[PDB]
């Protein structure tokens, strides 16, 4: 029940159905023939390619291509401002991801080292920040927890995280974790 995803669907709801038929076949290259022929309402591109990331609720650039197409500019306006700087809260799933990262945050192993290869930052930095701070703890946890949330902010959904403490391997906070997860997908995935 997201802001950034009841525009979209605002976007979708003030186009007309020939514009939503022709806009289904257009994408041919994109949406091709099964994927096509299966899909219902106007709104079903706009459902899909959010499920299969082609955008996410923060910046949807290559939605703002279709847009465009389309002409309506009214349309593309109001949808502009929000990716462009009204982004606070747009994608609502970083809330109890940055709840859990913080949770996470707490109690940390020397292992973000393995975790930021495996989550993957850029190995250049890997490599730099390895040899810059080799033993510490305190310049590695405020590296690997920024390079993270910058390289994964417009791609931070639960699993990432999920995934990412058990490579640290703090077991409570885990299961913790996974109902946060758990309940959290369910509730908002569906609508």
């Amino acid at each position: 029940s997201d802001p950034f995803l009841v525009l979209l669907h605002s976007v979708s709801s003030s186009l007309s159905s020939s514009e939503l038929t022709e806009l289904k076949y257009l994408c041919l290259g994109r949406v091709g023939k099964r994927k096509l022929e299966r899909v219902q309402s106007g709104l079903d591109l706009f459902s899909m390619l959010l499920e299969q990331n082609d955008l996410e609720p923060g910046h949807t650039e290559l939605l703002r291509e279709l847009l465009a197409s389309l002409r309506r500019h009214d349309l593309l306006r109001r949808v502009d401002d929000f990716e462009a700087g009204a982004a606070a809260g747009a994608a609502p799933g970083e809330e109890d991801l940055c709840a859990a990262f913080n949770v996470i945050c707490d109690n940390v192993g020397k292992d973000w080292r393995r975790l930021a290869r495996q989550l993957k930052v850029s190995d250049t930095k890997i490599d730099s920040i390895e040899d810059r701070y080799p033993r510490n703890l305190t310049e590695r946890v405020r590296e690997s927890l920024r390079i993270w949330k910058n390289t994964e902010k417009e791609n931070a959904t639960v699993a990432h995280l999920v995934g990412a403490l058990r490579s640290c391997q703090m077991n409570l906070v885990a299961d913790l974790v996974q109902e946060v997860q758990q309940a959290r997908d369910l509730q908002n995935r569906s609508g």
